[PDB]
């Protein structure tokens, strides 16, 4: 069976603070997803959230303004894990 990563990952209603990270989940069962999101230079910036199966979207809080962030998205089922789908956006002043 296989395990697609999601697609389509959109950042919306982005202010200086937060940011709604949408996606498609996979064409194939899932347990879930785990997002992971952070300064995209600072490596160790990483918060990584658990999501179920049927959440496509998740807002992201408490984030510095005027800043470069990375977001990555993994299909999760049983211990195992798709490849990460990435994005990246600046949240706004």
């Amino acid at each position: 069976m296989r395990l697609d990563a999601p697609s389509q990952i959109e950042v919306k209603d982005v202010t200086d603070t937060t940011a709604l990270i949408t996606w498609m989940p996979p064409s194939q069962p899932v347990d879930g997803f785990e997002l992971t999101y952070g300064i995209k230079d600072v490596p160790g910036d990483r918060t990584t959230i658990d999501l179920t199966e049927d959440e496509n979207q998740y807002s992201i809080g408490n984030l510095k303004p005027d800043t470069e962030y990375e977001v990555s998205l993994i299909s999760r089922r049983g211990d195992m894990s798709s490849n990460p789908a990435k994005e990246t956006f600046t949240t706004g002043l």
